[PDB]
């Protein structure tokens, strides 16, 4: 089965499906491991603060380190070109001096803006409890992964996400400061192997409604 | 007056920005918001629960009582076709039966795993914290948020995603009741009036590694 | 969707207002939400607007165990309640009179001029009233309160039942409020109901009102 | 005239608009099926025991105002305007419409006779043996709550009212010839089609009328 491009937006959502074993013997090239994953960051993010740090887990040597922590989804694991374990970083305003200084340099906002926006902007997230902040961080690298799984479709590859491994622990195992860096979701990801099953979705009288 | 639509992957990824001043006088045809929110909803949610739930608040009424709630984003509010409140049901393992019952109906799986897959998914379901179902809810209705958004662009319309809005309050303010259901974002939703600014990025460099 | 539950039809109210004996015990209401009902009850009329009314809310196990006893043949809804209310009436009320008066001036209800001349014959009146005279005003006016109470209540989707069989004479001290000054009036249980109120009769109105 | 005013049916909107109005149009009068819904409505006020102590006067005829004109003292321009001046009295004898009420209740089959039997064989001895002093607490509170209720009703009908104490409680039973030994004053309630706007009014902080215990 020749990899296969999808450059239709409704044919690309269409197929976006949870494929649960993948090619063994098919390993996703750097460089377009690096371009989906600058497509995925194209996602907005609260304060454009973007806290999303990705794990690609593609090593033997770390797979078998999180197998465990993985618990049944060892098959996605083995098989996957890689797992990307995505994080949440507490601390993600740090980055907020390079973002904005960035908008500056490339003439998207006068510093004069960047310092009135960073003026309320910095004390706000600064102020946010813990709790506050791990749900900004789950929104925003949930928004992230969403356009990662609809992009790797779209360059051919399928993928699952997974929120069942060892959130407790992950972190630590793999060498991050579990402080600061929050476990959100994993994303395998590799070359189909088997067909996703099809699933069923809500009556939308169930799920919205005008007012 | 028909918008120009985008049939392109890459082009509606590209496209998607916050627009923040809509067309006041353009509103969108309700067999089209249910096709954009049809497509949105099939995005992926944890055991296929699909804890989301949408208010889509159009009527000048309803606008008016959520106004003081949007803060400085009235202007959003105000010019939307739409003001998307999405919230996330903490008690969405009460629809497994009805979810899983039509995955059968649907000859997608036989009853045996049906009754096994909830012999394990409801007890874990129903003993989560509510901070555990916080988190479990707030990843999905966010996966589908992104799905919604580039469904709307690809669609012709432009969308912001607005977490600045009296979440403490919403759901009494809107007559929902607050112990089930936990606001996560909010979309703005419509014809574009005014050009959204371009943003930055950080480099992949700041956000990945291979391990 | 799951919405609050809310009566927003008067006569709808008033019509499904029954006494309510037995209560969710797993049902606690949330006291924001309890505030917003005192609030709405408190908005009643009262003498010379002297609000002498004074709520316990009994929630805690700890009180509900103390006042057990006091409420003797009313057990079932003493337990199952998410509150027990005691309704006090202030026989000092006048206490608060400048305060009260006081917050009418800095809400721009009144002037100044206007709150002395009231309080000039105002609080020698109420100053000069008999115990049994002050109690008959203050039992009036927490009763109106009360009423509007359970009202506000309904259409907040809970019930009531308005309670007058509880031990009177101890109650105030078991609770730590002085017996002296404020007189229990009537207490009313609130909750979400476990079991239907049985329906009740009421006289026909020509037995008991007639036009001069 | 008697035009049917216009009605407000949201609940809160009832409460919000229930003021003392003090001036009344001295030229539109209820009609009784109207005072009768009223009254009706307001009579599903609980009561102790459900025994329904409260008896109303509807003071509206020119001669009965005339009446209790002086009875009504600095209430003069209440009693003057309105519709209908009415006072409640609490029976302290309640008791003797027991039989017909509990009564009632068997023949619209809410209890049986013989539940009927065993609750009159502890209320009446009960009630019958109460002090004066009891029973007017009783009576002054049951009336109280129905009071209330009718003065919410009366606003959801499109009328207003002010509650009133300011009157000769010692004379007025004998003014108007109810038995001044059996029937209690509790308050009177003036009540017709506002003339003036009522004040608004302040309410103390929540917090210095009620605690959690
Ligand atoms: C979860 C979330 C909350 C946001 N909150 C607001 C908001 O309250 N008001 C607003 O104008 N924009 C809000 N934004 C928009 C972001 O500022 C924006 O996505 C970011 O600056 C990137 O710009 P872009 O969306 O044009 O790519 C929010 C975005 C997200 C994802
Ligand atoms: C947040 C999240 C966590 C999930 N966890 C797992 C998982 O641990 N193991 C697994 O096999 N699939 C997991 N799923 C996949 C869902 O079961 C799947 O998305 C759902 O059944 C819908 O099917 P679809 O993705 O093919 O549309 C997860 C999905 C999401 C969004
Ligand atoms: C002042 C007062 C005291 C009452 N005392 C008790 C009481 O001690 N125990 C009880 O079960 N009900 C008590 N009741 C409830 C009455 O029996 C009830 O209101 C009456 O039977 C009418 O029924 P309803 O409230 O369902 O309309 C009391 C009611 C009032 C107004
Ligand atoms: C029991 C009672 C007796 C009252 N007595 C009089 C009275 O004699 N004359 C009068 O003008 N108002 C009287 N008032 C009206 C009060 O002054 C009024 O309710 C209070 O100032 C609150 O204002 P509001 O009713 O507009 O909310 C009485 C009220 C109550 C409840
Ligand atoms: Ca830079
Ligand atoms: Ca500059
Ligand atoms: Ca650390
Ligand atoms: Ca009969
Ligand atoms: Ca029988």
């Amino acid at each position: 089965q020749k990899l296969t491009r999808i450059n239709d937006f409704n044919e690309v959502l269409n197929s976006r499906k949870s494929v649960k074993v993948f090619d063994e013997n098919y390993k996703i090239p750097r460089e377009e491991m690096d371009e989906i994953i600058t497509k995925a960051t194209k996602a907005p993010s609260s304060v454009n603060m973007q806290p999303w740090r990705i794990a690609v887990v593609q090593s033997d040597e770390m797979k078998e380190k999180v197998k465990e922590s993985f618990g049944f989804n060892s098959r996605q694991l083995t098989t996957s070109s890689a797992m990307l374990i995505i994080f949440g970083d507490l601390q993600n305003y740090e980055k907020a001096e390079q973002i904005y200084g960035d908008a500056v340099e490339q003439q998207l906002m006068t510093e004069d803006i960047k310092a009135q926006l960073l003026d309320w902007i910095l004390p706000y997230y600064k102020n946010l409890s813990r709790e506050g902040m791990k749900d900004i961080v789950n929104i925003d690298s949930s928004l992230m992964a969403m356009q990662l799984m609809l992009t790797a479709k779209a360059h051919g590859y399928d993928t699952n996400p997974i929120g069942g491994f060892d959130k407790e622990n992950i972190a630590d195992i793999i060498g991050y400061d579990s402080d600061r860096y929050v476990p959100v979701l994993a994303i395998a990801i590799g070359k189909k192997a088997q067909d996703a099953h099809d699933s069923v979705r809500l009556p939308i009288d169930d799920v919205r409604e005008f007012l």
